[PDB]
Parts: C-alpha cells; structure tokens; sequence
C-alpha cells in the first residue's frame, strides 16, 4: 500500500534531517510530510517562547487536526521523536495507523512521561561540548541546550559524510528536553498512546542511544514490530535511507 | 595560500547552500565562514521588518567590522550576493583581498546599484510558481517573493540530486530583492567597491542567469579574472564543488 508519513525530527533539528527519506518515499508512491516542530527548523520562535514539551509539539497536533475525518497516517520519530508521538496519540490515537521509533526514546504508560530520558542521561551523562543555559517561560525555570560540534561528529553523525555533518553545524539550534516539567507532566494513556501499532527501529551501531538503553526500552514496554538495522549511525536516515525506506513500505503494507 | 573565504549565500536561501563546498576548503587548509543574512537560514528575523538590501546584509558588515586590523578575507558571493559584496565593499573594502562572483550579479558604479537586476528580470520575466506578498517597513512599500518549487527544481537546482533540491524546498524562505529601494540607493563608489579584485565564475548551462545575462554583464563592467566552469548549473557550489574549490585555491593564491 501507500500510506501518509508525517516524519518528526529531534531536538535541536528540523524537517531537514529527512531530505534524504523524503524524496525516496515519494519515488515509492508514498505522501510524506516533514515537519519543523516550534523553534526547530526554519520556525520563527524561538525556544525561550516555549515551555514544554507539549508546546514544542504544536506543529504536529495541528497538523493531525487539520487531517479530514477517515484519513490515517504513520507518524515516524527519531531520538526524542518518540515524545512527540506520545503526546500526539494522546489526542488523535484515530488518526494514527502506526507510530515507528527511530533510534528513539520508547515512553511508556506506567511511568511519568520523563522516565525514558531520566534512564538516557544515566547510560549517556557525557555529553561533551553541548552547552546549557536557562530560562523562564510560565513561572518554570527551564534548561536549554545547544549541541556541541565534537558530540554532533562523534556520537550522533559518527558515520555520516563531512557535507551532512557541515548542515547539522549550520541549522542545530538551542533546544530542550524540557526535563523538569516531563516529569510533572500527567501520564500517557493506555487508550490513546498505549493502543497504538508501535514498530522499533534501531542500530546497535548507535553511539548516544547505547544499545544498553535500547535493549533495555523494548524489554520495559514490548514493541509490536522490532528492527534492527545493521550498521549506520544514530542518523539511519542519512546513513541507512534505503534499508529505513524498505522498512517504511513494509510497516506501509502491514498497517493502516 | 591560505584565505579566509567569506562564502555569501542568495535571496531566500541560507548559509546551509555551501554544505558542500565549506567542508572541501577546510580541507584544503583555508578558513571558511558561511553567513546567515537578515532573515536567511535560521537568522531568527523575518523580512518584513527588512527594510532594504543594506539592510539585508547587517550580518556580513557586523562580520567584517568585527575582523581586527590587518586580516583579509576573499568575500564569495553566488546569484543576488553579487550585491552584498558592493554593499560591504563601500565600507570595508581594506578588509576585503578580492571579491569572487558566484553566478552572479555585477554592480558596477556608473549605473543605480538596482541596474544589473533590472536587466535580469527583462532576460528572466518568467519566474514560474513564485509567489509575491507586500509589506511596508519604514514607509515603503516592498515586495516580497517565496521561489516556486517548480522554478527552483527547474531553474536554479537543476541537475542537483533529489536531495539537494529537497533542502531547497525545506529551507527557501520568504525574501526580497528591495529592487525599489535599489534603485534610490546611492551608487556603489569608485574608490570602495570599483577598487576590490573581482573574479567573475560562471556556467553557460545556468537556466534563471542566462548566458546572454552574463555575457552581457561582462561586458558591462570587465572583470579582473573570469573563470567559466563546464556543466553544472546554476547552484555550482552543489554541482561543480570540486571545481570551484580549484578556481578559489587559485584565487587564495594570486590575490592578499
Ligand atoms: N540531537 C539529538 C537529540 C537529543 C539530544 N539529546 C537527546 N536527544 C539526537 O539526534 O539524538
Ligand atoms: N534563489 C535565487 C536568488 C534570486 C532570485 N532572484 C534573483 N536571484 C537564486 O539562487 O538564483
């Protein structure tokens, strides 16, 4: 089948990371949309205008509001992705044929929503050269960051040319995880996000999203669909476009 | 030699356009810096409060105002870049060892400086899908434009690879040509701009900056060196980058 793909960068990224799938997608017959979620990409805020997660995310659920009733689609995260579609299948769970994690975090139902990124930061406290800075936004201290360019080239585009390396130093910009207010943040639901298809993709050749986190996250909430995809990096749609595409049409065959 | 290349990107475009060639001239030992102008990249200004080319072309005279006594950079501008080059010229022209036109414009300082561009749009009149807005900013009345995707895959990208024209149609933003306020603008001055080396680069299979355009700017104002690259098109940083960090060492090398 085709299927719509709505492609959810990162942190501190943007729609860009997914020049490379996009186009491969499309040239399999597939909608794509690919978006910059507020204070990524080329958006006009800034991070200091957003106070959490779910703000962060307003791209996306007025996105999904806007889709007409009847249609469905595949939302696809990578790394902190994996947030974004948790707070989304929390208010349109009907309009998601499946979620697929990419190299990325695996929120579940019985913990607070922090939990997966509370369990990263013990297996990944090193985060090089990333500076951090705070602000305030609603009475709530929060901290930003901005990726370091040794940590971009070593753990997160290990493997990807000096060309693709050179846009992440270029577009990065200061983002957050909103760590602080995650926690306090009300759990995902079981009948929302808990009943979404969710398909776990991933490398073992990952150099910040260790394979003791990974392996770790599918045994704390099963997936429906696990891949592994040998070799890449952390970035597996610049690294392993093909063999993610492939993936793609297959989680596109199987799920609507 | 070694330079400092100031690499200037186009209208609607950002410093991620020289991905490519940034990467091929540090490796050939030079030190690069790729600038987001007002409103451009992930500049967080949007043009409408842009009042005029000079303007426009704040983060480039910060730049060069910031550089200490005595260094010299080779200022690289492609397409309207040509214009921010006479506009920093006119003021750090010290500063500045030589000026390399990238595909385009070539002011010259017996004409107004909106000249050139006039004559671009009587070759170019048919900018495809290119939409157009208006805004005022300080009394004036501009016209904004936001590249058609057919015009850039067609016109400016086109024999770049689906991924390349990808980031184009992620990245391109709204800008202007300020081509009203150009034509006001005082002209570009003999002893500033009319004295910098300029080294004009360019391809006959450019489609938007025809050969008649070129040749005819040519002839306008000579050049001290013209370089004509085979093939390509009219995005030679991301066609022809290897070609074009030949011609730049061989500029490093004869011009201080
Ligand atoms: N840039 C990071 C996003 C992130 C930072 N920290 C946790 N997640 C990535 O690609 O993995
Ligand atoms: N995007 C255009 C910039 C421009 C538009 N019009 C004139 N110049 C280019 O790359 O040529």
């Amino acid at each position: 089948a085709f299927a719509h793909f709505v492609l959810i960068h990162t942190i501190c990224h943007g729609a860009w990371i997914w020049h490379k799938l996009k186009p491969l997608l499309e040239a399999l017959g597939h909608k794509v949309t690919a978006l910059d979620l507020a204070a990524s990409g080329v958006d006009p805020r800034q991070i200091e205008e957003i106070g959490s997660f779910d703000e962060y995310s307003e791209p996306l659920l007025t996105f999904l509001e806007a889709l007409p009733p009847g249609e469905k689609v595949i939302l696809v995260g990578e790394s902190c992705g994996g947030l974004n579609i948790a707070i989304a299948a929390d208010k349109y769970c009907e309009k998601i044929a499946a979620a697929v994690f990419h190299n990325s975090v695996l929120p579940d139902t019985e913990h607070c929503p922090s939990y997966v990124v509370d369990k990263l930061m013990e297996v990944f406290p090193d985060w090089k050269d990333t500076t951090y800075f705070t602000y305030t936004k609603d009475g709530k201290e929060i901290t930003g960051l901005k990726l370091g360019f040794t940590l971009l080239r070593e753990n997160l585009y290990t493997l990807c040319g000096p060309e693709e390396y050179e846009l992440a130093k270029m577009l990065t910009r200061k983002g957050s995880l909103f760590q602080n207010i995650l926690a306090k943040r009300p759990f995902f639901t079981k009948e929302g996000y808990g009943s979404i298809k969710k398909i776990y993709v991933w490398t073992d050749q990952d150099e910040i999203f260790l394979p003791e986190f990974q392996l770790w996250q599918i045994e704390n909430y099963k997936p429906d669909k696990v891949y592994k995809v040998e070799g890449g990096d952390h970035k597996l749609q610049l690294t392993k476009t093909k063999e993610i595409a492939e993936i793609l049409q297959e989680v596109a065959d199987t799920y609507n």
